[PDB]
């Protein structure tokens, strides 16, 4: 499971994507989607690995990933969910833009190296 130097840069990013500063538009990624309270039936047609900012930072906090391109692979995985579901225009589409553009922002100074 993933060093220390790499978990703490990963649980500043994820505490970053959730934080209050931004919850006017992370708001509906930080639980999993509910299809039966959000009247979306067909969600689950589209979507079939569901992620949640939520579910990421429990991952993290479980020790259950390997390494940071991991972590990656599932933050990406709420982005792919939102567009896959969420056409163009929409506003949880504008709002996953929003919040995934951060993400490559502070992604962007990710540590490269591994050294035990
Ligand atoms: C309108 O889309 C959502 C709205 C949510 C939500 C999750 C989604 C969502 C996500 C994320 N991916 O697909 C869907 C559907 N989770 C919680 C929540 N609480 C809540 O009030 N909403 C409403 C309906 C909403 C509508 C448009 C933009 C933002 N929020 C939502």
């Amino acid at each position: 499971a993933m060093g220390q130097r790499a978990m703490k840069f990963c649980q500043g990013v994820v505490r970053e994507l959730m934080s209050k500063k931004y919850a006017s538009f992370n708001y509906p990624f930080l639980e999993p989607v509910d299809p039966v309270a959000l009247n979306c039936p067909t969600y689950f047609d589209y979507v079939k690995e569901p992620m949640d900012l939520g579910t990421v930072s429990k991952k993290l906090s479980n020790w259950e990933y390997e390494n940071l391109d991991q972590a990656e692979h599932d933050i990406r995985l709420i982005f792919q969910n939102c567009y896959a579901f969420n056409p163009d225009g929409t506003i949880v589409n504008m709002m996953g833009h929003r919040l995934e553009d951060i993400f490559n922002t502070k992604w962007a100074d990710r540590p490269l190296y591994s050294d035990v």
